[PDB]
């Protein structure tokens, strides 16, 4: 009933930049500083920030806190970005919060210097929503960087920089340590000296207690097994044979980071909640395995030569003896060839498909390239037909658009209208 209004909200958002906290601070001020209405946990880093945020939210939700959680970007629906107790905001509430902000945005939008960006608006929407919902705590994933990220208006219980990965490392590290706040502890999963040196200097300056993986806490992999990845944690507390459903050994480290983040915060937490929250954590399209109707799907949004190489590493751990099929769609704005090359020698069957997006061009040369690397190649242009066509455990990758689209269909049996926007 507010579905069309919801789509129209997304049109306004997606019609939308000088860096700074000035526009976001002013938007929030005009909304009553909703961000100051609850405790906050703030999570940045190049990789793992979404997983660590999710793990943190999930644990606190299990502990029975009323939790708002804020992510970016999204995979299948915009509503992944804003959650209450890890349930996506409804279309109706997105519309409601938007209608609340509308006159304020209309006013700010009159002048380019005051007009908030997409991310600024969405972030303020989350902050406002968390306030309207009377949350106890909000877990906030940094959009990008940290220092001048829209989320960085908070004063959290803990600031986490999961990693700093390649600007020099030192520059990137600096941008990220802008979420370090006075006296607020910092937790990091980072091990590069260059990166830690910066964070050390900022935290020491801010009188922030800093905790560093392998220094102030650690994890020990007991065993990796699909949906049942078992590890010990050593921080303030010690836990043995914790289980992650999420697959991949980096996720076990993200789990250590999440638990340290939670220790550093002081919040009361049960071991039950930690175990259940870790079991419940999910990072969508990030080496996500979904059994559907007996068949396995490895949903991974890898779209970089780097990301693809990681995928293959992860595949070798969990699917060693397994025959595999690949459904791949890559946009032409990506390094198609250097991506495809990662996947040689792995798949029993390769199906190139079209990324479902008006952005998809040059299917023709994509296919030709693939044919440069594998005897296999089939072209099944509709990616849902492509996945329907496999028997083997199937890796769907190449494009986040592709993965979010297929995931949606697999999990819902339909494709929401946001894909038409
Ligand atoms: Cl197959
Ligand atoms: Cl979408």
């Amino acid at each position: 009933h507010h579905h069309m209004a919801y789509l129209e909200v997304l049109r306004y958002l997606y019609h939308k930049v000088k860096p700074g906290l000035e526009r976001i601070s002013m938007l929030l001020s005009k909304l009553g500083n909703p961000h100051l209405e609850y405790k906050t946990i703030h999570i940045g880093g190049t990789n793992g920030k979404g997983s660590v945020a999710n793990m943190v939210s999930n644990i606190l939700v299990s502990q029975g806190y009323r939790v708002g959680s804020y992510y970016s970007p999204h995979l299948s629906t915009f509503r992944e970005r804003i959650r209450l107790n890890e349930e996506y905001i409804s279309e109706e509430d997105v519309v409601k919060i938007y209608e609340t902000m509308e006159p304020i945005l209309n006013e700010l939008d009159k002048e380019e210097i005051f007009s908030p960006s997409f991310f600024e608006v969405v972030t303020a929407m989350a902050f406002l929503y968390f306030a309207e919902k009377n949350v106890d705590i909000a877990v906030l994933e940094v959009g990008l960087g940290g220092r001048l990220d829209a989320t960085n208006v908070v004063f959290p219980l803990c600031s986490t920089i999961v990693t700093v990965d390649r600007y020099t490392i030192e520059q990137i590290a600096w941008e990220k340590s802008g979420i370090i706040k006075e006296r607020v502890p910092l937790v990091t999963g980072e091990r590069k000296r260059e990166a830690l040196k910066v964070m050390e200097d900022v935290a020491r300056k801010k009188s922030s207690r800093m905790y560093v993986i392998d220094k102030d806490f650690s994890v020990k992999v007991k065993s990796l097994k699909l949906h049942e990845n078992r590890f010990d944690y050593c921080g303030e507390n010690t836990f043995e044979d914790l289980v992650l459903t999420m697959n991949g050994p980096h996720q076990i480290e993200n789990a250590g980071v999440a638990l340290k983040t939670l220790e550093a915060t002081g919040l009361p937490l049960s071991e039950k909640a930690i175990r259940e929250g870790l079991k419940n954590a999910k990072n969508l399209g990030r080496f996500e395995i979904l059994e559907k109707n007996g068949k396995m799907y490895i949903l991974d949004g890898a779209h970089n030569p780097h990301g693809a190489e990681s995928l293959v590493r992860s595949l070798k751990l969990y699917f060693n003896g397994e025959p595999l099929s690949l459904v791949i769609g890559i946009l032409d704005d990506k390094n198609r060839e250097d991506i495809l090359r990662k996947y040689t020698g792995i798949f029993e069957r390769v199906i190139v498909t079209r990324v479902p997006s008006p952005r998809m061009k040059d299917m023709n040369s994509l296919v030709d390239m693939a044919k440069k690397f594998f005897k296999n190649v089939e072209v099944i242009e509709d990616p849902l037909e492509a996945i329907e066509s496999t028997e083997r455990a199937t890796v769907v990758t190449g494009s986040l658009f592709l993965v979010g689209y297929v995931r949606e269909f697999l999990t819902t049996g339909k494709i929401n209208e946001e894909w038409k926007l």
